[PDB]
């Protein structure tokens, strides 16, 4: 019964409830007048059971989903705002995400959307211990101690809101001032103050010093030529474009100084001095591969999308890491590691109206490691992908994920920000499924029984390619 969905020991009333969350660039004003349903789309989810205001406990972790949805690798931050209800509000933890099971031992109507139930009055009044509305919670990532908070539509609109930060006002360039703030979740740490570096890097683009590679493997040569490779005329002349392209690269590290798991590129003049140098060799790469690509391109784009990478994997070596060690066996492919979680992952089990979840672990061995992304099997009407409660956490971060249905009736999946793995860095690509219907499935009807996770990006016989590590499923009973 409700016991069995409802954990008891976090669920709990408290007045002035409050939570954190993430605008977008030009709301950051409008929203503080009061939270309304957006005009019809994502809605919150996918998932019809799901709509609804999403916040978290933790101000860094909403703080990432302010980026532009426009621009989604290059673009700009709005804010993070404070969200507090009057009176007393009634936190529900729950022990699972299924919303049938719980619609079933909550004793609530199968028939009707749960975030739908749990807005209304007769609701309130039967979980809610007189706390005049009902939040539900739930673990926010794994890797994360954070907490995500789901909040009804309707009765968000008493929610008052307070601004708590304004990427744009303090005037920025890139996402500098986003990246700033999240390192203020470290009391060793590497936080890098960065228009002291971009400054100090293009006053060292001289004409005709001080740095090592003792310690290191990793050299520049491969990176360079394999940038001017990939960038066209209509890449370099658009900054989120560029980031995408070398977002899917390997061998970043070398620029980074990052190996063996440690940033090496510890103070501001070290990376100073190594970005620079970056820079002429792609500049002079480009006269062998690209057309007219403008050697102003090595100059701006370049180093603009790539400082936004080193802002990434430096915002992942400040998280602690998530647990390496695989609990199931690993494939292993292009030096990467991928493996269910737990085996009970790797069963799509069918017989379900109901929805799914699935957890596969990637690790990487040494140096920062591209995720493409993922690709999806589809079957149209018994077993589609659930855009919204699909992510990939890295070291507790919930990277949210852009889907587009390919097909075949197979579904591709983005990750919306730079995923990278190696040494100390693991992700946890989290997958759910839900079921329209419950009409049956053998396969015969799947095109292919796997989960194939996409790496870097790759040239063979001449043509590109993304390094594929695929894990097999099973859809029985």
């Amino acid at each position: 019964g409700a016991d069995d969905v409802v954990d008891s020991s976090k669920s709990f009333v408290m007045e002035n409830f409050s939570s954190y969350h993430g605008t977008k660039p030009g709301y950051v004003d409008s929203i503080q007048k009061g939270i309304q349903k957006p005009k019809s789309g994502t809605q919150g989810n996918y998932d019809d059971d799901w709509k609804g205001f999403y916040s978290t406990d933790n101000k860094y972790d909403a703080a990432g989903y302010s980026v532009d949805n426009e621009n989604p690798l290059s673009g700009k931050a709005g804010g993070v705002v404070k969200v507090t209800y009057p009176g007393l509000t009634k936190v529900l933890a729950l022990k699972v995400d299924n919303a049938e099971t719980i619609k079933k031992e909550l004793g609530l109507s199968l028939t009707e959307p749960l975030m739908e139930q749990v807005g209304t009055e007769e609701f309130i009044k039967r979980f809610g211990d007189g706390a005049s509305r009902v939040v539900l919670s739930l673990p926010f990532a794994e890797g994360s101690s954070s907490v995500e908070y789901i909040n009804n539509w309707e009765q968000a609109k008493a929610l008052s809101v307070e601004l708590e930060i304004n990427f744009e006002t303090r005037g920025k360039r890139g996402q500098d001032a986003m990246y700033e703030y999240m390192a203020q979740a470290c009391a060793s740490c590497i936080n890098l103050d960065w228009d002291v570096i971009r400054d100090k890097t293009k006053t060292k683009i001289e004409s005709l010093t001080g740095t090592n590679p003792v310690f290191a493997g990793a050299n520049y040569a491969a990176w360079a030529v394999n940038v001017a490779q990939v960038i066209d005329s209509e890449t370099a002349d658009n900054l989120e474009k560029t980031t995408a392209a070398l977002s899917i690269l390997p061998g970043i590290g070398s620029v980074m100084g990052i190996a063996d798991g440690a940033v090496h590129h510890n103070t501001e003049e070290i990376v100073a001095q190594s970005i620079a140098l970056s820079s002429l060799m792609v500049a002079q790469a480009i006269p062998l591969v690209g057309e007219l690509v403008d050697i102003g391109f090595a100059a701006y784009n370049f180093v603009e999308s790539i400082i936004n990478l080193f802002q990434v994997v430096h915002n992942s070596y400040n998280r602690p890491a998530y647990s390496p060690g695989h609990k199931t066996q690993p494939f292993l492919h292009d030096g990467y590691a991928v493996s269910w979680n737990t085996v009970e992952d790797s069963i799509i089990r069918t017989g379900f109206q109901g929805e799914s979840g699935h957890d596969i672990k990637i690790t990487a061995e040494n140096t920062p490691l591209p995720i493409a992304g993922v690709l999806l099997p589809t079957i149209p009407g018994k077993l589609d992908v659930n855009k919204s409660k699909t992510h990939i956490s890295v070291n507790g971060r919930k990277i949210r994920m852009r889907c587009r249905a390919i097909d075949g009736d197979v579904t591709f999946c983005r990750p919306k920000s730079p995923v990278y793995v190696g040494n100390g860095v693991h992700a946890n690509l989290h997958v759910a499924f839900h079921r329209s219907s419950s009409e049956k499935i053998h396969s015969n009807e799947i095109s292919s029984d796997s989960i194939g996770v996409l790496g870097y990006q790759k040239t063979v016989d001449h043509t590109k390619v993304n390094s594929k590590l695929s894990l097999f499923f099973e859809i029985k009973s």
